[PDB]
């Protein structure tokens, strides 16, 4: 009924521009995708503030939420939530590092560094249903700040229903797949689902990670979202869309470095 998604989007830097992959030729393309197949509501990885306004802009009708994981603010990657305005009010909307001190800017356990999660809650304009959405993007090297993020998430998850019980959405990168203890970190406590074991129908030609190669296979998925068990998930996909660039024949180009992740649930 409604559709959410996961899409890290690649930080804007030189060396992609150089391969061809560049911020300034992706980005068109993403938001037409986000429009074509209709996100409502996505959580994003990776954008600097000038790739977020970049976004805003090519996509009228959406707002998002969300700081900067370096100061807070302006500066650094940030897990931004992008969503309808026409379709979802902010209820209230919140910012927490994946460390022992979620609440500054911070590293967290053996991570290298900071880490933001960034949280709406919604309320859907039509039918007034209520929810938790979550998006975060973890950190490569620190392990154990993996599994202890997924229990500070977790807890979180208990605090922010604003007195109500609310039902939880949770996407990310979460950098290592599902064979991860990070991974069961996530789903052992009845808390909460991967939407790719859950859902009624599954469209799924390819995992979720790339590297801007058009011709990747793997079926590791780093790119979650996990939902309440309370939500039924009726459809599940991998968008494999490609756009193509004149070669030096024309070749074929991800929009991203990552597959989005496309899923529809009933509110
Ligand atoms: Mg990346």
């Amino acid at each position: 009924s409604l559709t959410v998604a996961s899409y890290n989007l690649r930080n804007a830097n030189g060396s992609d521009s150089a391969r061809g992959d560049g911020w300034g030729q992706r980005y068109p393309v993403i938001a037409q995708m986000v429009q074509y197949h209709d996100f409502d509501i996505f959580g994003t990885q990776e954008c600097f503030l000038h790739q977020l306004k970049d976004m805003k802009e090519a996509l009228p009708g959406y707002d998002y939420i969300g700081v900067g994981r370096d100061d807070g603010k302006d500066k650094g990657e940030h897990s931004a939530i992008f969503y309808r305005t026409d379709k979802f009010d902010i209820v209230e909307k919140g910012d927490f590092w994946l460390s022992e001190t979620p609440d500054v800017p911070s590293k967290g356990w053996d991570a290298v560094l900071p880490r933001i999660c960034s949280w709406g809650h919604f309320k859907c304009k039509d039918t007034g249903f209520e929810f938790l959405f979550f998006n975060l993007h973890m950190d490569h090297i620190g392990k154990k700040a993996r599994v202890e993020s997924a229990f500070l998430v977790q807890e979180k998850m208990k605090e922010l229903g604003r007195g109500k019980n609310l039902p939880a959405i949770l996407t990310g990168d979460f950098n290592v797949d599902q064979t991860h203890q990070s991974y069961d970190a996530f789903v052992s406590k009845g808390v909460l689902c991967d939407s790719y074991e859950k859902c009624d129908y599954r469209y799924a030609l390819n995992g979720t990670f790339n590297n801007f190669d058009p011709n990747s296979f793997t079926e590791s998925r780093i790119d979650h979202i996990f939902v309440s068990p309370s939500f039924h998930v009726k459809r599940y996909g991998v968008l494999t869309d490609t756009y193509r660039s004149v070669r030096e024949a024309y070749e074929a180009r991800t929009p991203s470095d990552h597959f989005p992740v496309k899923v529809e649930l009933v509110f």
